[PDB]
């Protein structure tokens, strides 16, 4: 990356801003401006580039062999009983929240067992959270 | 990436903003603006780019042989028991939220088992979250 | 990517702007704008790209040979009971709500088991999320 921002409200070069109830008179306002961007972003210059895998059994015993990758689960057990009795009263529940496993960004990338990559790899997030607002 | 922005409002190169209940007068604005931009972005000068694979067995014997990829998810038990019992009561749930493997954003790049790959891999995300709203 | 932007309200290269209740008199605005962009994104030179994939199996037993790929769920169990008994109750349920999974975004590239792949991926994702409003 080479600009990233992040601005809660207001974002301007230039911001000539006037509020409320307010006398903005005999102004005289002059602005110049020679703004110049220059990018040389992710230039390769590769004469050569060589990836090689290889694999080779001879009268080999292979026996009870197991690979097992990544983001194994296994055996999980969720238990969240809830039980209300009542016996003449008075429920009141605003905002109750019961959440299980609630996922708000997954973002994945070369989750493999053998890799074998070249490069760039970006992963960029951005957000602006609000998770419960009562009143 | 090379320029990613959040803005919460607002987002103006240039803004002449006036506000309410504002007295904008005898006012001379004058404005010039040279801007220029050049990008050069992913430029790839590769001569020669070899990917090899090669298996080769010879009277080899193979048995029990297990291979598992990535994201194994076995056995997996939710019990969420909601029992309500009510005896001359009055009951007011104004926003009650049970919620159980909720998902939002899931991007999923090159989740193999066995993966060979050249250049560039990006993921950008942006959100402005707001869950549970109750007035 | 190059320009990625996300704006809450309002976006603008120039924003002369005025709100509610105002006075805008005697005004002279003069604005020149010479904006010039050049673009060079995604350019290859190869002269020679290869990619080779090769089995050779000679006189080879292979026996209780097992592979799996990614995203395996196996014996997966949701038990959620939603008992309610009344009794001379008064029941007030405004917004109750029992999500199970629930996606909004499944973007999903390249999920396999053997990949041979060149160049770009790329993934972009926005939203401005809201899921629950109880006004
Ligand atoms: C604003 O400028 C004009 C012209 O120069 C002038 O006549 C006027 O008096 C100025 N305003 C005030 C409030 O003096
Ligand atoms: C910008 O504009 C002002 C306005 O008179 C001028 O004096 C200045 O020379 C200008 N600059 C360029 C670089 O054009
Ligand atoms: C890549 O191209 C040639 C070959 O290496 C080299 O002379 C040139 O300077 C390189 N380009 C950049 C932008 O570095
Ligand atoms: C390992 O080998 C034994 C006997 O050789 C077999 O009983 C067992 O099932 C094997 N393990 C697995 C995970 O299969
Ligand atoms: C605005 O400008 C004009 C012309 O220059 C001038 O006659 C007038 O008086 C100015 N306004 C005020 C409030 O002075
Ligand atoms: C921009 O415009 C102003 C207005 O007079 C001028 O003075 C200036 O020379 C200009 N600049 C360019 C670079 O054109
Ligand atoms: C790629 O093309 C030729 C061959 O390498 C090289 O001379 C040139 O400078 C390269 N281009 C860039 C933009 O780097
Ligand atoms: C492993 O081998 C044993 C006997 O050779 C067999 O009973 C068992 O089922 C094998 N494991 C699997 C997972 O098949
Ligand atoms: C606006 O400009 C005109 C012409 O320059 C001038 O006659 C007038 O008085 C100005 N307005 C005010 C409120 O002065
Ligand atoms: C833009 O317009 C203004 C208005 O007079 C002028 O002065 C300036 O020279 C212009 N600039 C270009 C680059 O055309
Ligand atoms: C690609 O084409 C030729 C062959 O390599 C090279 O000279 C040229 O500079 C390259 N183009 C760019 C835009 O890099
Ligand atoms: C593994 O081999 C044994 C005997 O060779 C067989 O009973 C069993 O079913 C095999 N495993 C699978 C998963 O088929």
């Amino acid at each position: 990356s080479i600009d990233v921002k992040y601005i809660g409200v207001k974002s301007a070069y230039v911001s000539y801003d006037v509020q409320k109830r307010t006398i903005y008179l005999n102004i005289t306002n002059t602005l110049n401006i020679t703004n110049n961007n220059y990018y040389s972003v992710e230039v390769e210059n590769i004469t050569a580039q060589v990836q090689f895998s290889k694999t080779v059994i001879g009268k080999a015993r292979l026996n009870n062999i197991t690979i097992i990758g990544p983001l194994d689960m296994k055996q999980i057990d969720y238990t969240v009983p809830t039980v209300i009795a009542e016996e003449m009263s008075y429920m009141y529940d605003f905002c109750t929240l019961i959440s299980i496993k609630v996922h708000n960004i997954v973002l994945m990338m070369q989750v493999t067992v053998t890799t074998t990559y070249f490069g760039h790899s970006e992963q960029i997030s951005q957000e602006r959270y609000q998770y419960v607002d009562c009143g």
